[PDB]
């Protein structure tokens, strides 16, 4: 999968999470959002095709991507721990990694 | 000044930035935002006094601050260009910072 790829399943998985018709759902979500960031997070965003890999610039995509990965994990725990809707809710506030990270370099 | 004056200098600030409408006062309001998370940029929470320097929650707590430098000094370069809606749009986004830190440390 290419960065596209990678970034259309970002997207449709945090919406399902916001509209989850079942808690269940919330957990398979952010399963695959997670793959779906650490695949990213080797690739190279089309604004930094220049950039080598040691770039600063490239540093801050892939840390992007750890911080995310991290708190996709804090609400895996919460989910993991039966407490769904605060999970729902921390995966709300993962928007703010989308946006961050898009004001740099989408 | 000590963490709670920091905080409201960053709260009010950031209104002032939404309530302006030109290049010179979102600069200022910039400028005092900037100052007012450097001033706790080394300071510790409370919920952190018995925590490593190099400590992970320390790292994480100090590369908040940081980061929410960076991003006051790119609104400040978009208020420096007369940006003026770019700038308010980048300082709307700071938000995103606030509410990050205080989910992990508040
Ligand atoms: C960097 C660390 C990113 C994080 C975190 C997220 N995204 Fe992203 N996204 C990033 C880049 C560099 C790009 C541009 C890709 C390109 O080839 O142009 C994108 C793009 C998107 C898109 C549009 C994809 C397209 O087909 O053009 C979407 C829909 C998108 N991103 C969604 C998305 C969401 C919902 C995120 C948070 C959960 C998210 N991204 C994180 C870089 C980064
Ligand atoms: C960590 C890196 C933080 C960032 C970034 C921001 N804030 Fe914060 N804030 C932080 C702490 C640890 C605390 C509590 C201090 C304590 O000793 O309890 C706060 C508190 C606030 C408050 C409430 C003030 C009070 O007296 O309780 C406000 C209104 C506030 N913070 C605002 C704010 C804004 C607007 C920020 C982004 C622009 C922001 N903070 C960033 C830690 C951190
Ligand atoms: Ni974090
Ligand atoms: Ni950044």
């Amino acid at each position: 999968a290419d960065l596209e790829d990678n970034m259309e399943t970002l997207n449709d998985n945090l919406k399902v999470i916001e509209k989850a018709d079942n808690a269940a759902q919330v957990k398979d979500a952010l399963t695959k959002m997670r793959a779906a960031a650490l695949d990213a997070q080797k690739a190279t965003p089309p604004k930094l095709e220049d950039k080598s890999p040691d770039s600063p610039e490239m540093w801050h995509f892939r840390h992007g991507f750890d911080h995310l990965v991290g708190h996709i994990d804090d609400a895996l725990k919460l989910a993991n721990e039966g407490k769904v809707k605060e999970a729902q809710a921390a995966a709300e506030q993962l928007k703010c990694h989308c946006n961050h990270c898009h004001q740099h370099y989408r």
